[PDB]
Parts: structure tokens; sequence; C-alpha cells
């Protein structure tokens, strides 16, 4: 957005320079921009050896305490970063690190121009989103579509191409339960033998995943986890038969719960 950091800001920086009194970082989020952090920043206690904490080239994730833009002087802080404060960033950072990685490997396949890309989408998304990543990732889920108008039409191809090869697969869900009863000394123990044969069975197919939670005779409910409804709502009617089928052969009446007619 703006040249400089904000007011308060947790952010990255590799370690330019460092002497007696401070360390000369540059902001490996702000392109050219360098700030000072000075001894009495480094730790919270006065340091003996400033070369105990930083050394160069190192990256680290420090406070923006204070910021003068008309100068271009940014002042930083390594104190005031408590362990979440710090991975909270590392991981935003670690995370665009790939949203870019990404939108890179689409000038190589596109064959265009970094700069004349990174300006064509990695802004409209990082401004219409919040973050490109996010936008990545969910253009996985809903469908690259999702980018249409908002970027060049002669964009997407090449994203949906990358992005499902290198993002991952969502996957679907459902519930639905079974009223499974079995008059004998050991129903139970079939019941769930019979739910778990079943289980097992299908959670082979890989990109599925079957589970049965009981919850109150005579009820059980699934939860199929296919990659698509279509999936989905097949898995469920094998597990249809394979129940009612088996547990019948055992005397048993197992029924779904959704025919409505």
């Amino acid at each position: 957005a703006r040249e400089y950091p904000e007011e308060g800001e947790f952010v990255v920086a590799t370690v330019k320079r460092i002497h007696n009194y401070g360390a000369f970082l540059e902001l490996d989020e702000y392109p050219g921009k360098e700030a000072f952090m000075h001894i009495s920043e480094v730790a919270s206690t006065w340091v003996r050896n400033i070369r105990d904490y930083l050394k160069e080239g190192q990256k680290v994730v420090a406070k923006v305490i204070r910021v003068d833009p008309r100068k271009g002087h940014i002042d930083l802080s390594l104190r005031r970063v408590t362990q979440q404060q710090r991975k909270a960033k590392l991981q935003e950072f670690k995370r665009a690190q790939k949203a870019e990685n990404l939108l890179k490997l689409a000038a190589e396949k596109l064959g265009k121009d970094f700069e004349t890309a990174w300006r064509e989408v990695w802004v409209p998304l990082e401004e219409e989103w919040g973050e490109v990543y996010a936008a990545f990732e969910d253009a996985a889920k809903d469908g690259i579509d999702v980018l249409k108008g908002h970027v060049p039409d002669e964009w997407l191809p090449v994203l949906k191409e990358i992005i499902d090869n290198y993002v991952e697969v969502p996957t679907v869900t459902i519930d639905a339960e079974f009223e499974i009863t079995v008059p004998k000394p050991n129903g139970v123990e079939i019941i769930k033998e019979a739910l778990i044969r079943a289980r097992d069975r299908a959670n082979k197919e890989k990109d599925v995943e079957v589970k049965f939670t009981y919850l109150g005779a005579p009820r059980y409910r699934i939860d199929i986890t296919a990659p698509d409804y279509y999936k989905a709502e097949e898995v469920l009617e094998s597990i249809a038969e394979e129940i009612l089928r088996v547990i019948k052969e055992a005397g048993g009446e197992a029924t779904l719960l959704r025919k409505e007619k």
C-alpha cells in the first residue's frame, strides 16, 4: 500500500549492518526502505555484545516503535515481541511468501514480466481480499471464477492450473443418521462390528473418510467426507446397503432417515 510501515506494525527485516549502538535493518516487505534498531531494543536487559543477538543477513520480526516517512527513518524494536506476537507475523509472511511463488510461477507459464503482473493481480487481490493467498485458496475451493472480472480474463487458466497443483484439495462433507436395532444379547457387539466393518471398508477409497458417532439408542450418525457431494451422496448409499443388509442377515433392522417421499 503506502510507502512506509504503520505506526505499530510487526515487521520482518534483514540485519543489514550492526554496531556498538544498534542495527540497521532493511524491511524485507518494503523494497529498499531501511530501518534502525537501537541497542536499547535488542533485549529486555542492556546487552553486553549485540553480536550474541544479531548477525549480518539475519532475518527478524520487530515492532515499528516510531516512524517518520518524510525522512525515511524507521525505528525498530525487538523487546516488545512475545512468542505469539512473532509467529503471528512469521506466519502471514510465510503465507504471502507462498502466495508470491505462485504468482511468480504464473509469469513463467503465461510468459510475462514480474512487475507487469504484480500490478494486475497481486494488487487487485491484496486489495479486494486482504490477503492474496487467501484469495488463491478460496479460488481453490469455490472455483477459479471467484477471480473473474477482478483480474484479467487471460490469467485465470494458468492460475487454476498452478493453484490446484501446489495448493490443496478442499473437500465436502455430509451428516446422516441411522436407526439401527438388533434384538440379541450382543446386538451392540454386531452393530458396532457392523459399522466398523462398513467404515474401514469405505475409508479406503482415498479422499474419503467415514465416521460413526453413536448418539443414543437406536441412532448412530455417519459423517461422510468425500471430495464432492456427488461422491459423498454415493458413499452414503454404499454404506446404506452395506449396513441394512448385514444387520438384517444377523436378524436386525437398520434404516436411514431422509426419505420423506
